[PDB]
């Protein structure tokens, strides 16, 4: 199998795939919301489920789509940035260590996103998340710089 | 050729650039959606094109702006699922399916969205599209867990 | 090192890392500007940084997430697309000047952006950075096809 490309490649694809459900999870949660609230964006969607009145914002969808939006700004980049650190011979425990506090961090901020946890709680996880990040970003970087 | 690197490389590689293409298309429709109705989001993009009255929301420039973060939310996972997914030595007519689904789903989404087709249209095609996608997920899942 | 699989890899990488700091640039000035602004948008946000009446929108915040959102639409499509390319076996420089037109492309977006420059500047930036993607994904299209 490819995934023994790299001894970190298995960590990566983990945590990645685990992240890449946690945001369906959150896209599912949103539908919900709109359903139960009844808060849709589309006439036509309201229309279907009890009228015209129905087509409205709610602050728990807005949060929900916060949380979503932030996912994608934040977890998109881990794809890329963990993808190709996995292939640049890194310690096999640093960069599980790398993958780890990138999964849990952004687990966390999800949990204290939704769940309206006081501030800055939320703040801090994201903080928390980003650090791995950078790291993998100025190692590739470095390793990229140095093949030019 | 590296595009023959897995049997499922060469479909899955058509059917996500097609997508990209496609989300290309959402992004020129929207700003053609901008100039005909003249709303636009900055002040600065108002006062070349008529004046600030125009710096306004409009309902379809917001259902292009949509129809675009629902592909943001949809495609974006695709692109890693289905590149990941094509090395995990896949049954390469399975693999075929799984890629066309989400294709043909995600056009007829945006068809669905754009031309405000009756619900449920639009959200069935984004559940049709989401199923494909669940299923590469799990894959790459039990074969990372697997070589952890 | 696996950053030499080809020749246009080391370059791909170097300008993909860049906008992904860029990005991560763009995120921090918007956290900034909520602090300086006082322009939250969640309510025990708002609370610890000074009461509710802080949980609003603003203007410059608005144009934060603008830029920031223009550089998901555009940025992560590269990401895929270069990737891809740096594989098809392209001439190192006109694979360098698809990467480096997109680069500064994209800078020149971010600062005609969040600097307010005058239309239709911030729009040609845009359009001269999707030229080099159109470009690869139509290399792409043809590749992947032909492997069918
Ligand atoms: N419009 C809308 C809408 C807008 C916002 C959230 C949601 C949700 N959750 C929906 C929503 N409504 C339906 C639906 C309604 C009636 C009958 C069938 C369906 C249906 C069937 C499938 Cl297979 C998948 C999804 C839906 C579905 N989603
Ligand atoms: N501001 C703005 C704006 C805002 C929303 C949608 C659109 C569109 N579509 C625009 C928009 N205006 C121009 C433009 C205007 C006058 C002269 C030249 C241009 C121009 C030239 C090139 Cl090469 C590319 C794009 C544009 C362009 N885009
Ligand atoms: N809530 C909120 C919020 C909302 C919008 C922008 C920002 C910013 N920038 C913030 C924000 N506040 C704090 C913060 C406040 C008090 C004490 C500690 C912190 C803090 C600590 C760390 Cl390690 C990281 C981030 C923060 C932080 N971020
Ligand atoms: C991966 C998806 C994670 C979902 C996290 C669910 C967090 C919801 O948690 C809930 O939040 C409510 C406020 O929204 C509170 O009223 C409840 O006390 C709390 O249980
Ligand atoms: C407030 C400062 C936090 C910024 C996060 C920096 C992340 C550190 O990352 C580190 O960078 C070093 C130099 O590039 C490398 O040698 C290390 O491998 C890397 O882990
Ligand atoms: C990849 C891009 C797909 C573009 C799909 C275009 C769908 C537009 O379709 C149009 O929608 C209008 C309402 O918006 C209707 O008034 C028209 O009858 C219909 O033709
Ligand atoms: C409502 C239930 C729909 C959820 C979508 C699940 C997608 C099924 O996906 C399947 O999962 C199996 C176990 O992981 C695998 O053996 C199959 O290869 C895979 O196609
Ligand atoms: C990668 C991040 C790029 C940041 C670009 C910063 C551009 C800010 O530039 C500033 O814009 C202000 C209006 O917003 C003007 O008042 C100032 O004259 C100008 O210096
Ligand atoms: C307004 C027209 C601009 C559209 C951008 C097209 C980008 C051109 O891209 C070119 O496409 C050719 C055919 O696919 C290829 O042979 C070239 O390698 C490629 O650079
Ligand atoms: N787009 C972000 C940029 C900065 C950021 O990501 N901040 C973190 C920590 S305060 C966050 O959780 N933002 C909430 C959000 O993006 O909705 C924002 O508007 O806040
Ligand atoms: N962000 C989505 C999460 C759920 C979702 O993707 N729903 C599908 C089926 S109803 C959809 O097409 N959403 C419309 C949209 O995202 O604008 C939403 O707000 O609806
Ligand atoms: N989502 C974009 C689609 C078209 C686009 O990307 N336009 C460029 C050139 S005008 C841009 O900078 N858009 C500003 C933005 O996305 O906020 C929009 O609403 O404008």
């Amino acid at each position: 199998s490819l995934v023994m490309s790299s001894p970190a490649l298995p960590a990566f694809l983990l945590c990645s795939t685990l992240l890449v459900i946690k945001m369906y999870v959150v896209a599912i949660i949103t539908g919900q919301v709109r359903l139960r609230k009844k808060a849709f964006a589309n006439p036509e969607d309201a229309l279907r489920h009890g009228g015209p009145q129905y087509c409205r914002s709610d602050p728990d969808v807005e949060r929900c789509l916060r949380a979503h939006r932030n996912d994608m700004e934040t977890i998109y980049p881990f794809l890329f940035l963990g993808f190709v650190y996995s292939f640049l011979g890194p310690n096999p425990f640093v960069a599980w260590m790398h993958f780890l506090v990138f999964l849990v961090g952004r687990v966390a901020h999800t949990v204290a996103y939704l769940g309206k946890l006081r501030a800055p709680i939320r703040s801090v996880t994201y903080t928390l998340a980003q650090l791995p990040c950078a790291s993998m970003a100025l190692q590739i970087l470095w390793e990229a710089a140095r093949h030019l």
